[PDB]
């Protein structure tokens, strides 16, 4: 059981709350941290520089030997690495990046890596810098997903609209 309060159920098992994916994982230390990650995992901005900035850079020490190791992931794939203070583990996924010509087909094949985790705290994938509609990524999320996952989203008038527009 992880300590998620205050959000709001949308379907059997997708919740919603407007807050900081980072604070919430600063708070609850869940068992699973979702990150919005990009193929070379460089954490510099968005969802993935603040969660990497709240691990004082151990996410981008770790992620660099990850790269190393076995080169970068696909679009649509994804790699568990450790959560440090934020979490027990921290799934790093990878949405398509509108803005760079990416498949938007491939959100639904990024969300599909959510169910291999009972329950994950996570961002809506391909929203924000990633250049893709919200309303579609939380559509594809309640269609996709079949484990307990818990949306934080930062922004309260994109909350609202996604609350009501559901
Ligand atoms: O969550 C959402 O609202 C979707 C998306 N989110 C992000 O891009 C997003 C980016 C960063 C962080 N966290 C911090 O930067 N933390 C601070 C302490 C460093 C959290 C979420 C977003 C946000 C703002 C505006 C728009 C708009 F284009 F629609 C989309």
């Amino acid at each position: 059981v992880n300590s998620f309060s205050g959000y709001l159920k949308l379907t059997d098992n997708v919740y919603i709350k407007n807050a900081d994916i980072v604070e919430e994982a600063k708070k609850v230390k869940p068992t699973v941290v979702v990150n919005a990650a990009n193929v070379y995992l460089k954490h510099g901005g968005g969802v993935a520089g603040a969660l990497n900035k709240a691990t004082n850079n151990a996410m981008q020490v770790e992620s660099d030997d990850y790269i190393a190791t076995n080169g970068p992931l696909k679009v649509g794939g994804s790699c568990v690495l450790s959560g440090h203070n934020l979490a027990k583990h921290c799934l790093h996924v990878v949405g398509p990046n509108v803005n760079k010509g990416e498949d938007i087909q491939l959100l639904k094949s990024a969300y599909e890596n959510f169910n291999q985790h009972e329950v994950l705290l996570a961002p809506l994938l391909s929203a924000g810098i990633f250049g893709a509609d919200p309303i579609h990524s939380l559509r594809v999320c309640v269609d996709t997903v079949r484990t307990n996952v818990y949306l934080a989203v930062f922004d309260k008038n994109l909350y609202d609209k996604l609350v009501s527009s559901f």
